[PDB]
């Protein structure tokens, strides 16, 4: 009741800031979570012995891929403490609870390939979902850890309570399917312009936390360029990956795969940033005003990555 997690100096105050990297010591990021947790949710909230045991079989059900791995999910995770802790009032108790480990959870077993991938190849999980194919394997994954023993963490709420958590991780973890994202960005534009976004409306939320979720997990593009550069390697690695995999299919990847084409990264990135991550935390901006600083780092970020095109770097 009375143990507190605290963190050094430097990590204590950083780690408030959008900005914030968890740094390269594995051991710390449980640690870490667990801070966030109970500043953004309370010491109560989850019993430590319980969140502890939940956190480790969570980290042993990701992989060691480049980038959808254990720091992938901790990094994400560190994303929504931030939007969660610049807008105090916004959330309810039990989407704070759930956030959070939605976060944590939403690339569990992941494989370091994408939905199209498994759909060509005729991977079983594609016969099981047809759409946001391995978004819901993540949530099945989720399910599962909180049905091992010594592991339900939500073994405090009511009936109904758990089953209104678990459905928030669901939406949640769903709404990562960036396939999903551009039209749930749209009809929150819509609403916000026309003034019909109201957030007592419970279909409004959901759609406000999918964007949320979109913004923590490109979070990569919002964070000190040297962070943004060295993640964008991690990611096309997973990307070339793929790409190998379709050739080996018999079928030419798209060129953003195919690492025979690396000098087009730097287009490739513009192209994203411009199509996907500003359009995002523009929206997130306008919804939750506090969310700025991504905006303007994701903004930073595209003026450098026009500098490596410039031969500026
Ligand atoms: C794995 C999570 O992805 C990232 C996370 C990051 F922190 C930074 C970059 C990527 C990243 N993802 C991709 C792959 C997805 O790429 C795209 C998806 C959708 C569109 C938009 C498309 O309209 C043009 C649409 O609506 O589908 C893209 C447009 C230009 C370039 C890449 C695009 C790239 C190149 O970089
Ligand atoms: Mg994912
Ligand atoms: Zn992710």
């Amino acid at each position: 009741g009375l143990m507190q997690f605290t963190l050094p100096v430097r990590l204590c105050k950083e780690i408030e800031l959008f900005h914030f990297d968890i740094g390269p010591f594995e051991n710390m990021w449980p640690g870490i979570f667990v801070y966030m947790v109970h500043r953004s949710c309370g010491t109560s909230c989850f019993e430590l012995e319980k969140l502890c045991r939940f956190i480790m079989s969570v980290k042993k059900n990701y992989r060691r891929v480049p980038y959808h791995n254990w720091k992938h999910a901790v990094t994400v995770a560190h994303c929504m403490y931030a939007i969660l802790q610049n807008n105090h009032t916004l959330f309810t108790d039990l989407e704070r609870k759930g956030l959070l480990i939605a976060c944590l959870c939403h690339d569990l077993d992941h494989r370091g390939f994408s939905n199209s991938y498994l759909q060509k190849f005729d991977h079983p999980l594609a016969a099981l979902y047809s759409t946001s194919t391995m978004e819901q394997h993540h949530f099945s994954q989720t399910v599962s850890i909180l049905q091992l023993e010594g592991h339900n963490i939500f073994s405090t709420l009511s009936s109904s309570e758990y089953e209104q958590v678990l459905e928030i991780i669901r939406k949640a973890i769903i709404a990562t399917d960036l396939a999903l994202y551009f039209g749930n960005r749209k009809q929150l534009e819509e609403m916000y312009q026309t003034g019909s976004l109201n957030l007592n409306n419970q279909s409004h939320r959901d759609r406000v936390i999918g964007l949320m979720m979109t913004a923590c997990d490109l979070c990569s593009v919002t964070k000190l360029w040297p962070v943004t550069k060295l993640t964008a390697n991690d990611i096309y690695a997973e990307f070339w990956a793929e790409g190998d995999e379709m050739k080996k299919l018999g079928i030419q990847p798209i060129p953003m795969m195919d690492r025979d084409k690396k000098d087009e990264v730097p287009q490739g990135q513009l192209g994203f940033y411009n199509a996907v991550a500003i359009p995002c935390y523009t929206t997130l901006t306008q919804i939750l005003p506090p969310t700025e600083p991504l905006l303007k780092a994701c903004r930073d970020n595209l003026s450098q990555w026009e500098k490596v095109i410039r031969g500026e770097e």
